[PDB]
C-alpha cells in the first residue's frame, strides 16, 4: 500500500506567513493526490486535488505542486480561517491513506 | 460533483447495539466508495473500501454493502473504541466529497 508521509510534523505560521508542507508517497501515483484541511469538529475539506489544481471555492492563498511521490503544499498567506491539520491522500491505488504527519499552528 | 449524503444525522448506540448507516451518492460511482472512522485524536482511518471490501484488521462486526448511489454501513456490534465520526467518500468523479452526515454516540 502507498504510504503518505507528510513533513514537517508541525509547523507554525502566523497570519500573513508562508507555509510549505511536503507530502511524499511510497509509490508514484502519477499525479493523483488530494489535499484536505481538517478542522476539529467538521469533516476534512478538499482543498487541492490532482496535486496542483485548486477546487472551486479554494482561496488563491493555497497552492499545490507535485507529481507521483513528491507533493508540495504551500500557503502563500496564512489567514486565521486557514488554521487546521493538513493532509494528503492518494486515489491511484487502494488502500487510500491520509497523511498523518502535519499539524499547522499560528505563531504569535 | 458527487455529493455524499450520510444518514442519519446522528444516532447513539451502546456497546453491542447495532448501527445502520446509509450513504447516498448524488451520482453513481459504480462501487467506488470508502468508509472511514474518525476517532478523536487521529486522522480518518479507512475501515471499509470499494463499498463492501473490508480492510485488513477490520472485524466482521463492521460491514458495508451497496452500489452506485445507495451504500449501507452496519455495525453488528458497537465497540467502545469504535466510537467515532463515520463518513463515506467516493473516488469516481471529482470533486470527492465526504458524507459527514452521521455522528455516532454511545448510549450510556
Amino acid at each position: 500500500d502507498i504510504q503518505m508521509t507528510q513533513s514537517p510534523s508541525s509547523l507554525s505560521a502566523s497570519v500573513g506567513d508562508r507555509v510549505t508542507i511536503t507530502c511524499q508517497a511510497s509509490q508514484d501515483i502519477n499525479n493523483y493526490l488530494i489535499w484536505y484541511q481538517q478542522k476539529p469538529g467538521q469533516a476534512p475539506k478538499l482543498l487541492i486535488y490532482d496535486a496542483s489544481t485548486l477546487e472551486t471555492g479554494v482561496p488563491s492563498r493555497f497552492s499545490g505542486s507535485g507529481s507521483g511521490t513528491e507533493f508540495t503544499f504551500t500557503i502563500s498567506s496564512l489567514q486565521p480561517e486557514d488554521l487546521a491539520t493538513y493532509y494528503c491522500q492518494q486515489y491511484d491505488n487502494l488502500p487510500y491513506t491520509f497523511g498523518q504527519g502535519t499539524k499547522l499552528e499560528i505563531k504569535r
